[PDB]
């Protein structure tokens, strides 16, 4: 939709205090702290997926809006997410271990915005068309 595409991550604030919060440890933050991922969005159906790719590390996750579903986070946490679709913006809730963190996916301009929040912790991502 809106979203579809391959998006190339520009810029980032407050990642390593993110994952910090979320009790990743050094190793795996010193690997995603300067990672440029590329983030490719697509829809069959009912079915979204998004690949995050990167040199060090890659991900995927498919999922059907509104349905939870298991997911092992790129620090190795294994969670229960959500993903809803609120005004545009992708919500995608992870619980885990009686904790939750948010990311938010939106379209503004030319960027996908990627509005990640743990506690009083806020991470922003943008990301451009490849
Ligand atoms: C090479 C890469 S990329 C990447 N994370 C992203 O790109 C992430 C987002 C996005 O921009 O889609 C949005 C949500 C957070 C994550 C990690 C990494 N995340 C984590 C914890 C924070 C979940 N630990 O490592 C690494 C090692």
């Amino acid at each position: 939709d809106a979203f579809v595409g391959t998006w190339k991550l520009v810029s980032s604030e407050n990642f390593d205090d993110y994952m910090k919060e979320l009790g990743v440890g050094f190793a795996t933050r010193k690997m995603g702290g300067m990672a440029k991922p590329n983030c490719i969005i697509s829809v069959n159906g009912d079915v979204i997926t998004i690949k995050t790719e990167s040199t060090l590390k890659n991900t995927e996750i498919s999922f059907i809006l509104g349905q939870e579903f298991d997911e092992v986070t790129a620090d190795d946490r294994k969670v229960k997410s959500t993903i809803t679709l609120d005004g545009g913006v992708l919500v995608q809730v992870q619980k885990w271990d009686g904790k939750s963190t948010t990311i938010k996916r939106k379209r503004e301009d030319d960027k996908l915005v990627v509005e990640c929040v743990m506690k009083g912790v806020t991470c922003t991502r943008v990301y451009e068309r490849a």
